[PDB]
């Protein structure tokens, strides 16, 4: 098992009065085992987070970005993020895929650009309730991953992280059973092994996301192909600390 | 007898500390003695640094976009989050969001309705593409874009509403719109408002020109009767933006 990752996706949430204490708790929590922590605040809150977050085990990521600077009102580019000293980015979140027209190809574009820019990337893949019921899970996630891999060189994979978040488990409280997560993660790593080798597939981090809580993190991490979590809701609470502890 | 003018700077997806700090210093060093409302709209990421250094009394900071509510919307920023941080000005419906991000008329109207309900000053963008203009649908298009937001707003809301006409037809083809071409549309827009919403509304409504503006043509444009200012693009990331503001004197 490679170094685990505990990522917090605050999504479209937060206020100064809410984030200050939360960041404080994060700064006092001293984890000893090897673990990479990542917090993803909104663009407007990256500045204050990067100013107060002092825990050396933590890194700050953006929740999204576009490939180049220019006439794109309202968007933020990888170049602007880089000049600010941010080197982690979440791309292809299902919410962006479903609501803001981010197609497999658009996502693959963003990931390729981010990798070249030197970013560490968390790419989200995942199937919907109807896609699973129709028995198309495997086809869906592999097609999503394949579009991304097609634009990457072998060396870029060292900066790539996979996040599997079944849409039917987002903000629904319906977490996948450990066996359910294991199965898909297993599928993902095997495809990567058969395609890029054992070395890369062995070092690759596949994170699980979707109604993760301190009450089920430990059990989910027990599985051999789960390398951590991408946490939403519970990431805005001191509970996140316990979830990081479950990656021991 | 034009209302108070507005000089807005849409920095779009551009910026860096090294570029922005000297720009803010320039704007802070400038003093405008006429009644003008200035606005700078930096990327979300740069809003904090701009709010901590911006001192010019005639300037307000605005957001380049926003969504109606907070929650599970990865990558976006909501009106409430912006409000809590002390931002009360927002740009919505920009042609770039309408063309690359599928923001329809209905989506833009809900965004404006909610921004008004939250106490924001709103700059709603409207404009037709080259295809639409060539097919002779300029009026049908802009008035439809405007009618969409109008239907969602109460009368009192319009006091915090500002309109920006975007000549997408000229922008997307590299052509330059003459002052008359601009005024032809501003006039139709004010006409519609004056006969649909009120004579009081039309007299106080600011309709900014969002085409290509520079210190060279800024004065010639503002001299037109129904143009109350500008929504500046690239020229707003340079010191010449000061001259564009002065052009509204
Ligand atoms: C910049 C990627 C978003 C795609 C919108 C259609
Ligand atoms: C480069 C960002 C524009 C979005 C195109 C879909
Ligand atoms: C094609 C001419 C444009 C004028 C619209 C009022």
């Amino acid at each position: 098992k490679p170094q685990p990752i505990a990522a917090a996706n605050w999504k479209c949430n937060g206020s100064e009065s809410l984030l200050v204490p939360l960041i404080e708790t994060l700064n006092a929590a001293t984890f000893d085992h090897d673990v990479q922590c990542v917090v993803a605040p909104t663009f407007l809150h990256i500045p204050m987070t990067k100013a107060r977050l002092t825990n050396p085990k933590f890194q700050i990521a953006a929740q999204n970005a576009i490939t180049r600077s220019g006439a794109f009102t309202g968007e933020v580019s990888l170049q602007i993020l880089k000049d600010y000293g941010i080197s982690w980015v979440v791309l292809g979140h299902s919410e962006r895929r479903l609501y803001y027209g981010e197609t497999n190809e658009i996502v693959a574009e963003k990931v390729a650009q981010a990798c070249a820019a030197g970013f560490h990337v968390i790419v989200c893949v995942g199937e919907t309730n109807e896609e699973r019921e129709a028995g198309r899970t495997a086809a869906v996630v592999l097609t999503q991953l394949a579009a991304v891999a097609q634009k990457l060189s072998k060396e870029a994979w060292s900066r790539v992280v996979i996040a599997y978040e079944p849409v039917w488990a987002i903000g629904t409280g319906k977490v996948a059973t450990p066996q359910q997560a294991q199965e898909v993660h297993e599928l993902l790593r095997r495809w990567v092994r058969s395609k890029l080798g054992t070395d890369i597939a062995a070092q690759l981090r596949i994170l699980y996301g979707g109604s993760v809580t301190a009450k089920n993190a430990r059990t989910l991490y027990q599985m051999r192909d789960i390398n951590g979590f991408l946490v939403g809701g519970a990431s805005l609470k001191p509970e996140f600390v316990e979830i990081i502890e479950a990656t021991k």
